[PDB]
């Protein structure tokens, strides 16, 4: 490709790139056809591409798919890349447990991104700190990696290939879930991770048990929201609207304010 300039590897095979035509930073993602259990279309593509095209309309919250190419043994995806960027997993490794004000700003922007995906008929299925980029200058979070996603539907899902420690007990125990409620569980895991510095459950037994112990000082409202998202019963979990109207979610900072206060 002379239409992009390839740079160094970000980490799976995704590379820093630069769109030759206008120097737009980009990430160039290579997906081997071997590793695709999920195909779709409009001719034959990875489902990850179908889902990206559905979420890449307009702005934002989700890293957009700008173009893609097919190769003999692989597809190549050209995605947005903010600059500077750092993913939520490193940010958490570096900074430890986040102050609640920062965690609320972040968790909200995630809630918006996930609602965007849902509105577009897309279910992500692997929401977790590693799958979230922070644009360090705009305080904006951007969801990446639809590689485990599906079309949103209202019936039961009987396959999952996301991250186990973020999967809910109805998956662990029955190999079934519904989209929204499973998503809300992962969002509960993510929030605990933001406020505690780490994920609450390592092993199936602690997932099935869904008892949450706090290793850090976390306020009541925040702990109540987390336990709400991690209700054992999928129908006892809040909807996105209920989560965004929870007291702990009031008075969120703008992304810009978030960067100026918490990101330098
Ligand atoms: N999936 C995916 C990629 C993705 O969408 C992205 C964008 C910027 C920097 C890294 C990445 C990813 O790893």
């Amino acid at each position: 490709e002379s239409q992009y300039q390839v740079g160094p590897l970000l980490g799976g095979s995704v590379y820093s790139g630069i769109r030759v035509s206008d120097n737009l930073p980009v990430a160039i993602k290579h997906v081997e056809k071997d590793r695709i259990s999920d195909w779709g279309e409009l001719t034959r593509v990875p489902m990850e591409v179908v889902l990206l095209k559905k979420v890449s309309s307009g702005f934002s919250g989700v890293i957009r798919l700008l173009d893609w190419f097919e190769r003999p043994d692989s597809f190549v995806l050209i995605l947005e890349r903010p600059e500077p960027v750092q993913d939520l997993f490193d940010f958490i490794t570096e900074r430890g447990a986040l102050q609640e004000e920062l965690a609320r700003s972040f968790f909200w922007q995630v809630l918006e991104a996930v609602r965007h995906c849902h509105n577009c008929g897309v279910l992500h299925r692997d929401i977790k700190d590693e799958n979230i980029l922070i644009d360090l200058n705009r305080g904006e979070l951007k969801l990446i990696d639809f590689g485990s996603g599906a079309l949103l539907k209202d019936t039961v899902y009987t396959d999952f290939d996301g991250t186990r420690v973020y999967s809910p007990p109805e998956w662990i125990r029955y190999h079934r879930y519904h989209g929204r409620s499973a998503a809300v569980w992962s969002l509960g895991i993510l929030l605990y991770d933001m406020v505690c510095g780490d994920i609450p459950f390592e092993h199936d037994e602690e997932i099935i048990r869904g008892q949450v112990f706090f290793r850090q000082r976390v306020s009541s409202e925040c702990q109540h929201l987390i336990r709400w998202c991690l209700a054992l019963r999928p129908s006892d979990r809040p909807t996105f609207e209920e989560i965004q109207n929870h007291p702990w979610m009031q008075d969120v900072l703008l992304p810009q304010e978030t960067a100026e206060i918490h990101l330098h």
